């Protein structure tokens, strides 16, 4: 079902590609083209064995020479790529929270689209990573029903998959209706509870059902009664409770869209989706936009940085 842009490579040799980087950094000048071309062709596995092969023969950081050799985004294109998988959206939390300022919009995109078993791991890998704890964290920097809504998701306790129970999902949807539309104000608490809680296949058929009764779509709703983040939050966690992937390829759309282009959310999406569901996404954002993500990056991006992009996204059609 789902699937990603980029692969294991079937002739791989840790060694000569280590032996290729260096000669290609090696001197005056860096051939940033012989870089991009060997990255964005190996598995994010098989780039951690490579610069293991690099340090063992050259006794250098790969990471930290090219941090040396390259500059602008695509530097920051290609230090993401060799960004360790299972510690990347650890990677990108810890820095939407660090500092003075926090980037609701990295908290809100990644826990609302990541899946239980991704929240578990990322919370792992953060503490072991920077001797923390998430939760705690967020807590610190956020407030609200919003940090309420992202606490209860931290928890990855939603509810599995079973048969859908009908009364059930007329319970719910009822009571949204009552805790929105019919309030005089909003009952955040309902919607927190039953959005954050509640199965897949049993929310996507309370949004139905929903809609049937209000006749009003459950994100119409949201954004008539709430506002904020915590509007952002939960239209975030509709959208991704209907498609991860359609709602991945809104938030890249309109990272671009704009005049100039949100380069740390489309380095963060493609990077972090490239070996999950970039092939899923890519066909959700023609299907919804009419264009290719291809040919979307293709204008909206240049130099290496923008044909590293296209290497890893790929398909000129989708
Ligand atoms: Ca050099
Ligand atoms: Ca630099
Ligand atoms: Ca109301
Ligand atoms: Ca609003
Ligand atoms: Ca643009």
């Amino acid at each position: 079902a789902l699937r990603g842009t980029v692969t294991d490579f079937s002739g791989f040799d840790g060694r000569a590609d280590a032996e290729v980087l260096r000669k290609a950094m090696k001197g005056l000048g860096t051939d940033e083209d012989s870089i991009l071309n060997l990255l964005t062709a190996r598995s994010n596995a098989q780039r951690q064995q490579i610069a293991e092969e690099f340090k063992t023969l050259f006794g250098r950081d790969l990471v930290n020479d090219m941090k040396s050799e390259l500059k602008g985004k695509f530097e920051k294109l290609i230090v993401a790529l060799m960004k360790p998988s299972r510690l990347y959206d650890a990677y990108e939390l810890k820095h939407a929270l660090k500092g003075a300022g926090t980037d609701e919009k990295v908290l809100t995109e990644i826990i609302a689209s990541r899946t239980p078993e991704e929240l578990r791991a990322i919370k792992q890998a953060y503490e072991e990573e920077y001797g923390s704890n998430l939760e705690d964290d967020v807590v610190g920097d956020t407030s609200g029903y919003y940090q309420r809504m992202l606490v209860v998701l931290l928890q990855a306790n939603r509810d599995p998959d079973t048969a859908i129970d009908d009364a059930q999902v007329e319970l719910d949807a009822q009571a949204l209706f009552q805790a929105g539309e019919l309030k005089w104000g909003t009952d955040e608490e309902k919607f927190i509870t039953i959005l954050g809680t509640r199965s897949v296949s049993h929310l996507r058929r309370v949004f139905d059902k929903y809609m049937t009764i209000s006749g009003f779509q459950i994100e119409e709703t949201i954004d008539r009664e709430t506002s904020g983040n915590l509007e952002n939050l939960l239209l975030a966690v509709v959208k991704s409770i209907r498609s991860i992937p359609a709602y991945l390829a809104e938030t890249l759309y309109y990272a671009m869209k704009g005049a100039g282009t949100d380069d740390h959310t489309l380095i963060r999406v493609i990077v972090s989706r490239s070996e999950i569901d970039l092939f899923n996404i890519r066909k959700e954002f023609r299907k919804n936009f009419a264009t290719s993500l291809y040919s979307m990056i293709k204008g909206d991006t240049s130099g290496d940085y923008k044909k590293a992009l296209l290497l890893l996204c790929g398909g000129e059609d989708d």
